[PDB]
This record gives structure tokens, C-alpha cells and sequence, in this order.
């Protein structure tokens, strides 16, 4: 299942209060890049409206038949490519959200959600972004790993 057009649209809906607007804007923002610059897609924010694709924080049962589980487990999830709820990706509300090394960096997790968001499924290499469990990693100067590039080019390479 993969994206039709190379311009996608993204809203984010409702914010975490455990961080600035600015910083989970910033978040997002550096996790699109992330597959921006290794595939011809291209990610634009609108405020309001129906985009391509959806970003919310949400709780426990949220309307899509897969229910989030309160503080750690599950911690995000995303949907393939597709019309509607297709491509959204959801954030536990209830997980404390950081920009720093404390469970859970919000930039790292976004930037795994996207992958799904985009065709992926998970990889089974401990050093991929695309592994299914979170570990965390100096962000500063963060870019892809070579398995996830290898995987976004088989889709739109
Ligand atoms: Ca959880
Ligand atoms: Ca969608
Ligand atoms: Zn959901
Ligand atoms: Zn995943």
C-alpha cells in the first residue's frame, strides 16, 4: 500500500501539555524530514481540515478498534497508505512526552509512526528505526538508519 501523489498534507489535531506547542511542532516537523530527504515525498502542514495525514494524542478507546493500554506498553500506532483513516498515526495521551532522553522522546517515536504512515512494516534489525520495540538515541544529529532508507527506496526509490 503506497501513496499516489509525491505532495502529502499533515494537521496535527490536539497537542500533549507536557511540552511547548513549539516543541512538539518542532518534533514532527524534524520526524517528516527524516523521509523527506531519502524519498520524493514532500510533507505540508495545514491548520485545519481533513489532510492526508492525521495527528492526534489520544486515550484508551478512541474510535478506531484498536485501543491504547494507559502509562508504557503501547506507546503510538499508524495506519498504511489509503483513503480515510489511512496513513493517521495516534499517540498514547497518557505517556509522559519529552525532548530529551526520559521514556518517551516524542521525535523518535513520531519518526517510527511515520515509516507505517508511509508503506512500512517493521523490520527485524535491532538498530533500525523500524524495529517494533523503542530505544532511544542522541537526537542531535539523528538521520535514518541504512535499513530504513533501503526501505523507503523499495517503495518509491
Ligand atoms: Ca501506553
Ligand atoms: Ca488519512
Ligand atoms: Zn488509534
Ligand atoms: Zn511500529
Amino acid at each position: 500500500p503506497k501513496w499516489e501523489r509525491t505532495n502529502l498534507t499533515y494537521r496535527i489535531r490536539n497537542y500533549t501539555p507536557q511540552l511547548s506547542e513549539a516543541e512538539v511542532e518542532r518534533a514532527i516537523k524534524d520526524a517528516f524530514e527524516l523521509w523527506s530527504v531519502a524519498s520524493p515525498l514532500i510533507f505540508t502542514r495545514i491548520s485545519q481540515g481533513e489532510a492526508d495525514i492525521n495527528i492526534a494524542f489520544y486515550q484508551r478507546d478512541h474510535g478506531d478498534n484498536s485501543p491504547f493500554d494507559g502509562p508504557n506498553g503501547i506507546l503510538a500506532h499508524a495506519f498504511q497508505p489509503g483513503q480515510g483513516i489511512g496513513g493517521d498515526a495516534h499517540f498514547d495521551a497518557e505517556e509522559t512526552w519529552t525532548n530529551t532522553s526520559a521514556n518517551y522522546n516524542l521525535f523518535l517515536v513520531a519518526a517510527h509512526e511515520f515509516g507505517h504512515s508511509l508503506g512500512l512494516a517493521h523490520s527485524s534489525d535491532p538498530g533500525a528505526l523500524m524495529y517494533p520495540n523503542y530505544a532511544f538515541r542522541e537526537t542531535s544529529n539523528y538521520s535514518l538508519p541504512q535499513d530504513d532508507i533501503d526501505g523507503i527506496q523499495a517503495i518509491y526509490g
